[PDB]
């Protein structure tokens, strides 16, 4: 049942941590941030050219976060891959460590701070988010075998809560071709080769065999199937990893107590959606849009829903509407008890969103953080 003595499960729409020996159960909330870099060709979380890695973890904790989503790529979790771009004067205890060793060191230190870790298979290779969980040179079997290896190793760390199976399933063409051309993810189309709802079951089953105590986080797609997507006026305008409209009629076939749906959602800094125009009702139109794309998965169906990525520049060198957008989203999350989330990102080096840290990798954006802090109390 568990190699750590700790077992994670969902009961209703809440995540619990169970100590299997004592029988003690505690509901947990995830007040999270994404710290990315292991999925990039740096092969290590970013910022270690400017900061000490432990200081970073301490700072994250000091802000009241208790969870980190950690993107990785295939090579970052294999022995022998060397990190690039670390200032070893500020990080002397990382000298001579490969990427995998640094990942273990970070997760252990997070655990010491009571910080939960969600592992996110973010890129197959270190360059770009593929739309599917396989490529020409890298098969679904390869992808699954990588998850198995990761689950066996990291399943031993008590604070690792589970697996975000694939970052942002999406499409690289427009409907109608996106549903049939084999280049992008679908949901409820019926073809198990492209249907993310079916692949997630296959990948999830394999992971739970070796890490039965983990949770399986399943993101949305961009498009699902034409019947579902056409059933709503903004059906073709969901984010990558953000379309959960097909969950109702095409649920992922995995145990209810292990499954967490994990939509991504973004504001005008990422894309100028038509619905961000005051002409189309911005921002009072937003709750119904969020509700349709993903919110109903919790509010109507009662699944656990954890927002896996959301963020924006909050008016710092971006679209000023982003301030209104992030405020409205936080208001809505509070009102509707979406208490579990991972903000994108801790890193400032995200082109279209910036992060919680400013470009100096040291000082935070006080206003952006103050808004976020409302979710943590």
């Amino acid at each position: 049942q568990t190699p750590t003595g700790i077992y994670y499960e969902v009961r209703g729409d809440t995540i619990y941590m169970i100590n299997v020996t004592s029988g003690e159960e505690t509901p947990i909330h995830l007040f999270g941030v994404n710290w990315f870099g292991f999925e990039t060709c740096n092969h290590v979380v970013h910022g270690l050219w400017k900061r000490n890695w432990e200081d970073m973890l301490l700072q994250i904790k000091s802000l009241g976060f208790n969870a980190i989503r950690l993107p990785f790529c295939t090579e970052s979790v294999k022995p022998g891959t060397q990190p690039i771009g670390i200032d070893y004067s500020k990080n002397p205890d990382l000298r001579g460590l490969d990427s995998l060793q640094i990942m273990e060191k970070i997760i252990k230190k997070a655990g010491d701070l009571g910080i939960f870790v969600l592992l996110d298979y973010h890129r197959i290779g270190c360059t770009h988010i593929e739309p599917l969980w396989y490529t020409e040179d890298f098969s679904e079997e390869d992808f699954i075998n990588t998850w198995i290896e990761v689950a066996k190793r990291f399943g031993k760390y008590w604070n690792v809560i589970g697996a975000d199976l694939k970052n942002e399933p999406h499409s690289v063409t427009s409907p109608p071709a996106a549903y049939t051309d084999g280049t992008g993810a679908t949901w409820g189309m019926g073809n198990p080769a492209t249907d993310w709802n079916l692949a997630a079951e296959r990948i999830g089953k394999a992971i739970l065999k070796v890490a039965p105590h983990w949770l399986i986080f399943v993101e949305g797609t961009q498009f699902t199937n034409p019947k579902t997507d056409s059933s709503y006026k903004w059906g073709y305008n969901a984010w990558w990893g953000g379309n959960l409209m097909a969950v109702k009629d095409y649920p992922v076939n995995l145990p209810k107590n292990k499954l967490v749906y994990s939509p991504h959602v973004y504001g005008p800094d990422v894309y100028n959606q038509p619905y961000f125009g005051p002409a189309k009702g911005f921002p009072d139109n937003l709750p119904d849009i969020w509700y349709h794309h993903f919110g109903y998965v919790k509010l109507e169906l009662g699944y656990s829903v954890v927002i896996g990525e959301f963020g924006g520049k909050y008016g710092h060198g971006g679209d000023p509407r982003d301030v209104i957008w992030q405020n409205k989203l936080v208001d809505w999350m509070i009102e509707n008890k979406f208490c579990d989330f991972f903000y994108w990102s801790w890193n400032p080096d995200s082109g279209d969103t910036g992060g919680i840290l400013q470009d100096d990798w040291t000082t935070i954006w006080e206003d952006k953080y103050n808004n976020l802090k409302r979710l943590m109390d």
